[PDB]
């Protein structure tokens, strides 16, 4: 595979963006895990439909609205893209990863992202909130990678750093904010595992997953990081932890996709909230001061 | 990748099958061990040849017959592929994978694969024969999957479950089978792990392959029991241990083609009996009552 | 995927070299470690580009020179590839191992193989060279091989060994001719480990690679040793260790592409020598008698 997009495309779409809204948001959000609140709390919201926007993809999946909404955030201006890509829609990495890029000619300095995922840590119970650390990026091993094809040198170097993709400094942020919040729970934190899908996990490969030091495992995010990072873009991101994944043959087994009581309801309404105070702490003049 | 048939593909040819036999099977099955001799024990029947039937892929790798035969098989009437596609032949997993979903419009409920694997259980002597119990998608990690791109709601669910795929009735029913046998040796039961091919593995490769949990491995079945329980198909099958595949550096090595000695011969001909056995003992009524 | 030169592509860019030099080399070397000097020990060195070359790709990553250069060493007259193709440059399989066919047609019979890699193995110093005993093709297990596609009869069989790829004679000569170079450091030797690239990788990801077993990590050669496999050349090969990878979270982290350092200069002169005297050692007479 290769890109298809030229460094044109994007400029195009930051352009048309930039000439429809007089808002210039710092911060960018890509919430994957169903969060639908978390634009009911944007001030000045503004929305733009993927399908108006120049050179941006369509959204199939269910529960993902299909939207890039613009708006004020606890006093700090940004954008956020209501429904995410996949790979398994049939969308090459590239696309997947469209919009990454047009947020840093936006001008936007952090992508925070989140998702839902399946809990491989024996720890973890359903409803808990997952720091990302770092990740394993499983279709990266076989060749299948956003930045497959000639660089772009207006957007990064030809062999982009990983090992430290998520920003340690907000780390240190959310775990002081979380005590802040007075949650009786603690905050998670862990290795996020990405596979292609769309089909669930069998006991075997989940086995497999976790041997292999998986804490969660899901089935995006990790191109946007990369790609977010090789352009230069601060990262950090969440799992909302919706199910513990089976690892015993007998028992209920069939994984079913029940994700959707802990997305909108339970868990999602805190970490909408946890996302919210995060937006002070985030670094750069914007949020009031 | 994306699929290229429209449920309209699946439903014309089916509908030409339809109208070409009176014969209507509710069992399909998948030979891929070459087990000539299971085509040998079909009555009444009737075949048809890849290249004759609309939408049909063809088969090139040697040992395929490249033919889909009808007939009775201890009572049973079913419809069996002698022959099978893989993804090393150039085909894209939803041409490997387009007879299962013709077999569901056909009326089928259950489908039984067989295999040729390389033992990695070190209690496997070759000639064993190894009830699948679970299968590790190695393909599938990095997103090459038969399911990638729009999903067919008429086939199926967007995110199916695997972790139920291979039927734990029918393997009660396998075990207790062999038993009647009166067999000397057990019956093994595993994790078949699938990877891409066309090339043998290395001592480092099989290594790796068993440390996580693989018991057999093979390039092939994988991607049809995903599309079977995709679409509602009851699903178990069987691997010939044709090998016992080298773990040290210092020994015979090159892994050759000698397959062929256990397939048609050997073991195969205890598969074949095997499997028109198990017949009888599949649910629905068909075999006599 | 699928190949997409025909026998006749490979044969015309064949008698297209032998019909532009006298030369008639019985051993090809394919450099990936930034070593130019290797070229500057070429008696009656001559060179072509490969885009003058009809059916050669052209070599994009910065560091390879993006030539074929025929020459005597140390008495054995070889050819060279300066600069290799990678995945990762967008390019498939297929055209990265074009020129190890177009080495067999010529009537090439040893593939000597250099890059350089990440050092896994805790005993491992950076300038360090690894003799490679053998590999782990990640990229395959997904099915992204070289060999995908029809079989071409006329190069090998459908299914080859890669159990015994790296020639253990010439494992021998190399650790007798390293003894010989009266060198302080001991000649390593181990698994190679490759992915796609172009990034880097994580602390996550180093240590699930070397859990698996891997000693050294890169983003080519595997593929080459296939094909060469395929169509019977011997092979065998080194890594320079450019750099010891991060295994902890609180450390240097950013793994920067200072391989640079090493290649040219440092241990890259070394393996230079080392490969000239090699050249004596390999089988088959050419190199004076």
């Amino acid at each position: 595979m290769a890109n298809g997009y030229t460094y044109e495309d994007y400029q195009d779409t930051a352009k048309w963006l930039l000439s429809h809204t007089e808002q210039r948001p710092q911060v960018a959000v890509i919430c994957g895990s169903g969060l639908g609140g978390l634009v009911n709390k944007l001030t000045q919201a503004q929305t733009f439909d993927y399908s108006e926007i120049p050179n941006f993809p369509e959204s199939t999946v269910p529960g993902h609205a299909g939207r890039l909404v613009f708006g004020i955030l606890n006093g700090r201006a940004c954008v956020m893209m209501q429904g995410r890509f996949h790979m398994y829609e049939g969308y090459p990495f590239w696309k997947v990863t469209f919009p990454v890029r047009v947020f840093r000619l936006l001008g936007v300095e952090t992508l925070v992202v989140t998702n839902a995922a399946g809990g491989l840590n024996p720890n973890f119970e359903v409803g808990d909130i997952m720091l990302i650390r770092d990740h394993i990026n499983l279709p990266g091993f076989s060749g299948e990678n956003p930045l497959r094809g000639p660089n772009e040198e207006r957007f990064g170097v030809r062999f982009p750093a990983m090992s430290d993709a998520y920003d340690r400094d907000m780390r240190q942020k959310a775990h002081s904010t979380w005590k802040q919040m007075g949650e009786q729970r603690e905050l998670q934190e862990g290795t996020y595992v990405m596979l292609g899908g769309p089909n669930f996990e069998t006991v075997a490969e989940c086995r497999l997953l976790r041997n292999l030091g998986a804490d969660a495992v899901g089935m995006s995010t990790v191109p946007e990081v990369i790609v977010a990072r090789h352009c230069g873009l601060r990262v950090f991101g969440f799992s909302l932890i919706t199910n513990k994944v089976i690892m015993d043959t007998e028992s209920q087994g069939k994984a079913n996709h029940e994700e959707v009581l802990e997305a909108g309801k339970q868990a999602a309404q805190k970490l909408e909230q946890f996302v919210s105070l995060l937006m002070a702490s985030i670094p750069v003049s914007g949020h009031t001061g």
